[PDB]
């Protein structure tokens, strides 16, 4: 009764092949399949063989949940999967891509376009490893992260997604990876796959390829660039990626001069797979596949053909599976697919879930539970947000005081802003929700919280979060804290040709800072226009969208530690020159990419 495929100790690729081997039709397009949980059922997982499920942004068992609420989930789906009659596990993935950000009370890290600005790889690294544990503190074992997109225009809904305009950036910050997954051995050959096991998670290298290079920063558009520009700056971290052995790789919903990357076989196959090596497995993204035509959807079984053609892997379906899996199953049974792609695609999947351990621990371990928000996380956190803050101005003369540090004692301050005490828009998108959300979503520390908890004891802070000139003459201040910005938004939504901040928020600031000096902190996704606000405050420093510690703010606001970080971005003086890029021939930024002002600690 010894089945080889079930026996730990043999070798990956054998146990690959010897499972492979046993496979009906059925049960290989049903490795292909991933599907979301939404439309998950115990029989609906036995029945047709699911390979893997998911969660959309926001698709959660509940407001709320506690990690073993969701471990318990994740379990009663496996348990429906051991039991078919070949028990391969499933995988299930999720976008925990700044920290667990679909959990409540997971901790929320920066993101990426801040991470970029620390220039500190192995920061990102250690956000990778607390990623990792709380990933699967709630029984997840795949991580949709990193975007190593390299983001060519700010107008771009994704921007905050991309570490930096410089693919070198991008290229240092695929550090995420090994933290994630676990450090490769010595002798590893690029493009296999790895996952160290257990307590590490498998990563996602997103979104093959050029999916920062969209025209207009138009998201899910054409990137228009010859076959030496992609390889020069779209393409190079997804080598580095390979290096690193990054399990899985997503494909993006853009196009390349015209031809969707979805039905690319030779980016796809010709390049990722026979040219870079990768050995893992190649996943779409969200109706990826119906998207290849206009309009999407409208050619189902061309999206099947022209996908799996082109070589992806596993199909984020995520919600017609029973469509799927009759179309590909008659394409085959046709002809139109051969067996040997669909081999190679279970191959692929088969080998990411064997060298993760997966069959050797197909379920949650209760013992991680706790390392959800787990406070040495939120410390790594807190100081990410630090170090990812760009200090842009600090004094409106050459011969002012510098306004910054500001002193933790003094008699009344005021905290102000429509960001100052929000969670929710210090989080930005992908937090809670799909789209990030208003307010208290979880747990964590404001801008207003963290200046409490800083400030001397005999400080009286004020908070007002949009207050007029003469509250503020009238206040007996002796300076203000006053944080403003973009409101959360993903993907398209925040796809924004105009970049300008919601209003009020420069008059706020104007109002503040026309009555005390003021320190201006701007909470965003990107470079927005900035003159107005810069011209209004002594001080002024990008925060990005720094997650849920916001304790990393004042941190460097009361000089605890001095500011670092750099911009990871260029930053433009009117949106009418983008796209403008580091190197470009017009460059006349506003702020260079690298520009960063700096304090020393008190
Ligand atoms: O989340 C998986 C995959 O999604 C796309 S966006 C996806 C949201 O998760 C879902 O809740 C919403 O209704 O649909 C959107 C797309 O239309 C994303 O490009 C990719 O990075 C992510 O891993
Ligand atoms: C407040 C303060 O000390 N600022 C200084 C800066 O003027 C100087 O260039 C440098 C020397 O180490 O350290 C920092
Ligand atoms: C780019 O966007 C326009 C609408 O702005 C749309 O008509 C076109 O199909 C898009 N192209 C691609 C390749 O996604």
């Amino acid at each position: 009764d010894y089945v080889l495929y079930k026996d730990a100790t043999k070798p990956v690729e054998d146990r690959v092949a010897d499972l492979l081997g046993r496979m009906t039709l059925a049960e290989k397009i049903g490795q292909m399949t991933q599907i979301e949980r939404l439309v998950a059922t115990p029989d609906v997982l036995r029945d047709n063989f699911i390979g893997s499920l998911l969660s959309g942004g926001g698709s959660v068992p509940r407001k709320g949940a506690t990690a073993k609420e969701w471990q318990d989930m994740v379990d009663g789906f496996q348990k429906a999967c051991m039991s078919t009659r070949l028990g391969i596990p499933m995988i299930y993935g999720i976008d925990a891509v700044h920290g667990q950000n679909n959990v409540y009370g997971a901790t929320i890290f920066p993101h990426n376009v801040g991470l970029g600005a620390t220039r500190d790889p192995y920061l990102v690294k250690r956000i990778g490893e607390a990623t990792a544990l709380e990933v699967r503190a709630t029984g997840i074992q795949y991580a949709f992260a990193p975007c190593i997109a390299v983001c060519r225009d700010p107008r771009w809904g994704r921007c905050y997604e991309s570490y930096s305009e410089d693919r070198r950036i991008v290229q240092s910050m695929t550090e995420l990876i090994p933290g994630l997954q676990g450090d490769v051995p010595k002798d590893f050959t690029s493009g296999m796959p790895f996952v160290a096991g257990k307590n590490k998670v498998a990563a996602c290298a997103k979104h093959f390829v050029g999916d920062g290079g969209t025209v207009d920063g138009i998201n899910e558009n054409n990137t228009i660039i010859n076959r030496e520009g992609l390889m020069n700056i779209h393409m190079p971290a997804y080598k580095n990626a390979m290096d690193k052995g990054v399990s899985t790789v997503m494909i993006s919903y853009s196009s390349w001069n015209g031809v969707k990357m979805h039905a690319n076989q030779d980016l796809v196959t010709g390049y990722l797979k026979d040219t870079l090596k990768f050995k893992g497995f190649v996943i779409s993204d969200w109706e990826g596949i119906d998207r290849i035509t206009t309009p999407a959807g409208s050619d189902y079984s061309y999206s099947v053909k022209a996908s799996i053609l082109a070589g992806l892997d596993m199909i984020m379906v995520p919600n017609k599976y029973q469509q799927f899996i009759s179309i590909l199953t008659g394409h085959v049974n046709g002809g139109v697919i051969p067996m040997s792609r669909i081999d190679d695609a279970v191959t692929r999947i088969l080998r990411v879930k064997f060298t993760m351990g997966l069959f050797e621990n197909p379920y949650a371990d209760p013992a991680m539970a706790e390392q959800l928000g787990k406070q040495e996380h939120r410390d790594l956190a807190r100081e990410a947000a630090r170090k990812s803050l760009v200090l842009l101005k600090n004094g409106k003369t050459s011969t002012d005081a510098p306004l910054l540090p500001l002193p933790k004692k003094a008699p009344k301050i005021l905290v102000a802003g429509s960001h100052a005490d929000n969670l929710g828009y210090q989080c930005g998108g992908w937090t809670i929700e799909y789209q990030g959300d208003t307010g208290r979503t979880t747990v964590g520390t404001t801008i207003l919280e963290a200046v409490k908890a800083a400030v001397d004891p005999s400080t009286v802070v004020v908070f007002a979060e949009n207050p007029d000139a003469e509250f503020v003459k009238s206040g007996g201040f002796s300076y203000a804290i006053v944080a403003v910005g973009e409101h959360p938004y993903t993907e398209t939504k925040g796809d924004n040709l105009n970049l300008t901040i919601p209003e009020p928020g420069l008059s706020t600031v104007q109002a503040v800072c026309g009555g005390v000096r003021c320190a201006t902190v701007l909470i965003s996704g990107r470079p927005v226009v900035v003159q107005p606000l810069l011209a209004a405050s002594d001080a002024l420093v990008a925060a990005w969208l720094p997650g849920s510690e916001g304790q990393g703010v004042t941190d460097a606001l009361f000089g605890d530690f001095g500011f670092t970080g750099r911009l990871p971005r260029t930053w433009f003086k009117s949106v009418d020159q983008l796209p403008m890029n580091v190197g470009d021939a017009h460059y006349d930024p506003l702020f260079r990419l690298g520009y960063g002002l700096t304090t020393n600690a008190t």
